[PDB]
């Protein structure tokens, strides 16, 4: 049945909605770390991403590990589209006071993101020391660009973004195909929300980032209006991507001694479940009663995207997720065996 679901379900509930000193400790560093900031030439216009974001958990099962988001304001912003990549860009300006913000960060007519890092995390890295004890680390980097440690157990990373205001780059406009779940008017409204632009490399190019528009359709999921907001029609869609996210969580804590599954994130798991709402738009395909059956479809249609190499970023259609350039075929074939050991076992990881 869903006994088992459910109960690794209520475990999970009860720790986050815990009283935790860990979120007083993030606000006090973010809106230290914000004061500083905005008096910088460069980050003057930095700001938290949500009022009231100061605990984003990217990770469901530790819930000392903090995300949060900066944002920039970019007006009239050039992109140029990175080697046929789809999703990456490089950034240039229209210059109407060609001194603009960032523009201590241009190459040429090119945004410099390493640079633009550099400083950001330099600033950081001194206001850090001038209450508890926070303690950064230069590892990794990209995105999250800078994490830091607040006393030992909790963890913040912070990720700097670029926002724009304008009409989405054209990658996207075939993308996110909620017409049929959510409506063709919804689409339009999300649409006409701002998009954010990440660091990371396929050099000094940045990706799309729509972690705010994932918030805005798992707070209003439902094709009906009314879906979960009481009684006859409670779904199970939060949940199975809950489940999903916690899976393969488990799964790269058991094997991190290994290194097959260090290329898969939430990233994957999230776009396969949104594809799994798409195909079943209607309510009553995500009844309570069948969370078992809704997670087995979960499970079933991601497992059939690591045997096909094929995952289709939900934003941006032409992406492959699962091209064999991104994460070999070895890997998925590994995670493959592992999921079906998993499904074929009554889980074992949710113990
Ligand atoms: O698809 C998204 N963003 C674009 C993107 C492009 C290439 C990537 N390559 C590797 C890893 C993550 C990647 C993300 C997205 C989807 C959801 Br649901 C929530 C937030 C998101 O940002
Ligand atoms: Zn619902």
């Amino acid at each position: 049945g869903a006994s088992k679901l459910r109960a690794v379900l209520e475990k999970l509930k009860l720790s986050r909605d815990d009283i935790s000193t860990a979120a007083g400790m993030v606000k006090g560093v973010v809106d230290h770390l914000l004061l500083r900031l905005k008096c910088d030439s460069a980050f003057r216009g930095v700001g938290l991403l949500n009022t009231g974001s100061y605990y984003e958990h990217v990770k469901i099962s530790a819930p000392n590990e903090f995300d949060v988001m900066f944002k920039l304001e970019v007006p009239r912003i050039q992109l140029e589209e990175y080697s046929n990549t789809r999703a990456y860009y490089f950034v240039k300006f229209k210059r109407n006071p060609k001194e603009n913000p960032l523009s201590q960060f241009l190459e040429g007519e090119i945004l410099s993101a390493s640079k633009m890092l550099s400083k950001f995390r330099k600033i950081i890295k001194e206001e850090i020391n001038d209450d508890t004890d926070v303690i950064m680390k230069r590892k990794r980097g990209g995105s999250p660009a800078v994490t830091l440690l607040i006393s030992e157990k909790i963890s913040v990373d912070i990720t700097l973004a670029l926002e724009s205001k304008s009409s989405w780059p054209a990658s996207t406009q075939e993308g996110l195909r909620i017409q049929n779940w959510l409506s063709a008017k919804v689409r339009k409204q999300l649409r006409l929300k701002p998009f954010y632009l990440v660091p990371k490399h396929a050099e000094e190019t940045w990706r799309l980032s729509f972690s705010h528009i994932e918030k805005e359709i798992l707070n209003n999921h439902g094709k009906s209006k009314t879906c979960c907001e009481n009684k006859e029609e409670k779904c199970c869609r939060k949940d199975c991507l809950k489940l999903m996210k916690y899976l393969l969580e488990q799964l790269k804590e058991r094997f991190k001694d290994k290194k097959h599954l260090d290329k898969f994130s939430s990233y994957h798991v999230k776009t396969a479940f949104f594809h799994v709402c798409t195909q079943n738009p209607q309510d009553s395909q995500w009844d309570r009663k069948d969370l078992g059956l809704c997670f087995d479809n979960c499970v079933t249609y991601f497992l059939q995207c690591l045997r096909t190499e094929k995952l289709e970023n939900y934003f941006i259609p032409e992406f492959n997720l699962f091209s064999s350039n991104l994460i070999d075929k070895r890997s998925k074939e590994f995670l493959t065996k592992q999921i079906e050991y998993e499904r074929n076992n009554e889980f074992p990881v949710f113990d």
